């Protein structure tokens, strides 16, 4: 199904993610170091893919009610992109939020990745915003 | 016959919209005739509106990265305004975007069109500044 | 001279790396806890060897006259040959600079005889953070 990727249920699980957000959002994409982590790091559920043993995607979950997931922080390192784990990452993503018994997920998207998120059927909704630089709108999907 | 919105493919076509953006931009609104063609002519695409034969309406769509295009050069032939050709322009130029493959426009809108981007569900961001010596603010939209 | 105080991003992230490494990877406090809600208002020093950052402290005001000192933190492989020191020496010089009368700080147990030779002076008892022995220290500044 999703065999690379594992639920994080340890500290240093949770680091890794850390390490590849920071990788990734810190210094590849210009994020602010002090607003990489945040606050609801404890209440959200993250996800980690590892090669040779090695932190190389990461993503999580973040309820926002009962019924609804906030998709943040996805991200694969810029080694192993391209070669079809960003989307195993989002297939494992869904199936995760699913069985955490969540039916919806909303997202707010770069919008670089609108394509592999349509892809995904992900949908577009209202209009384009910035933040930190970048340009996003938002994507939804019902969890099947 | 109905109005016809129609991708330039040509280089008579494209000197069609050149004539209307003279017409408009240069005679009617003061932009320096040197400035009004630029370098981006031959990577931006174009659509060119006839009516009875004649070039009544034109636009182009410039590509700034693999999502987002940047509509500019909106120009209605005076003989035609307020009749709902300027509408139909942008719904064509909608189409032509999405049709080649991009999800996101933003423009730099003339602060007296800003009314009629509104009804064509554009919305505003940012804060207004002069270029030419005319009023913009900067309007986005999905393109669905 | 060896001390900076940070006025741009790139010098602040040169301080989280330093803490990241020292607090978070040597020392085991959680990496989510290390960076806090009291950067912006807090002011940083760094302390560069080789172009490289290798030392660090923050000064944060908690009223008009008193600073807390946070954050003391020398990279493991340049211990033992007088930064850590020359670092509070500067953070002493910065916070009398910045308007400041009197500095506290939670010191780590280990840290006593290193405060103690700076003139910090222990108050009250000891206590337990992340797993770490602390102890109040203060110190006016001149
Ligand atoms: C509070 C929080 C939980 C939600 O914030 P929000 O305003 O509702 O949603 P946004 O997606 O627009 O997040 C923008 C905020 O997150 C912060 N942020 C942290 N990491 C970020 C990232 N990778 N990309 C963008 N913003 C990021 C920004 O600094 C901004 O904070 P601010 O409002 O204090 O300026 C926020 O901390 C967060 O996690 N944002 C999501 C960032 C993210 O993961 N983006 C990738 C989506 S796959
Ligand atoms: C977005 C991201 C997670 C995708 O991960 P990835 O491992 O490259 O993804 P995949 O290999 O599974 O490719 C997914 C799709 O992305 C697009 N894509 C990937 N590599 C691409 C490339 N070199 N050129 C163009 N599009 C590309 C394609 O649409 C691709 O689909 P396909 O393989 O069916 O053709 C990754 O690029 C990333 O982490 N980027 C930086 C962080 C970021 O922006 N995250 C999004 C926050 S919302
Ligand atoms: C380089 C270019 C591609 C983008 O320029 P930009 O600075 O990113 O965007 P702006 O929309 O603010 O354009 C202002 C520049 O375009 C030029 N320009 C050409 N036709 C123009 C027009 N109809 N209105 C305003 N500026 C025009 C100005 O002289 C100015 O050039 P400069 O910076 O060398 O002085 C520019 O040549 C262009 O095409 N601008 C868009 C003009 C336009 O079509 N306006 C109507 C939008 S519906
Ligand atoms: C701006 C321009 C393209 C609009 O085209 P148009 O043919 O006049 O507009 P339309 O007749 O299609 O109008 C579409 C709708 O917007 C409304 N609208 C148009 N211009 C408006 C204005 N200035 N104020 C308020 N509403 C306006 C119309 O009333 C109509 O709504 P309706 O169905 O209620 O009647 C045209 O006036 C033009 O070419 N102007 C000169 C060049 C220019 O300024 N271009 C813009 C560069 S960003
Ligand atoms: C909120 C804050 C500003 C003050 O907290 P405080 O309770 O008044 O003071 P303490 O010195 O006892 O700090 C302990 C708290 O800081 C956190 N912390 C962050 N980095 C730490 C570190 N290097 N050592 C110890 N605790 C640390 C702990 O998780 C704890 O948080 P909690 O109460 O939510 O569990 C805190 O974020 C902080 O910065 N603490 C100082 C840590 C430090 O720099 N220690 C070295 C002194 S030289
Ligand atoms: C504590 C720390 C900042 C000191 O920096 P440093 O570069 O090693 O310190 P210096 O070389 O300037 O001086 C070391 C001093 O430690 C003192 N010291 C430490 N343990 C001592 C002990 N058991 N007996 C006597 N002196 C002791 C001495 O006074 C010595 O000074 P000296 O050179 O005059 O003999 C550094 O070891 C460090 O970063 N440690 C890890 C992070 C940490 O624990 N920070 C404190 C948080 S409150
Ligand atoms: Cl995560
Ligand atoms: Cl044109
Ligand atoms: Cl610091």
């Amino acid at each position: 199904s999703n065999a690379m990727f594992s639920k994080v249920n340890n500290q240093k699980m949770l680091e890794d993610c850390f390490y590849i957000r920071k990788k990734v959002f810190v210094e590849e994409q210009g994020i602010p170091e002090e607003s990489e982590i945040d606050e609801y790091e404890s209440e959200s559920i993250h996800l980690i893919g590892y090669d040779n043993g090695q932190p190389v995607a990461t993503a999580r979950i973040r309820p926002i009610n009962e019924t609804t997931v906030k998709i943040e922080r996805v991200a694969v390192m810029k080694s192993h992109r391209g070669q079809g784990m960003g989307r195993m990452l989002m297939q494992a993503v869904e199936s995760l939020a699913k069985d955490e018994g969540f039916y919806v997920a909303t997202m707010n998207a770069q919008c670089h990745a609108i394509p592999f998120y349509e892809s995904l059927n992900f949908k577009m909704r209202g209009n384009i915003f910035l933040e930190e630089g970048i340009e996003h709108i938002e994507m939804t999907k019902k969890l099947t």
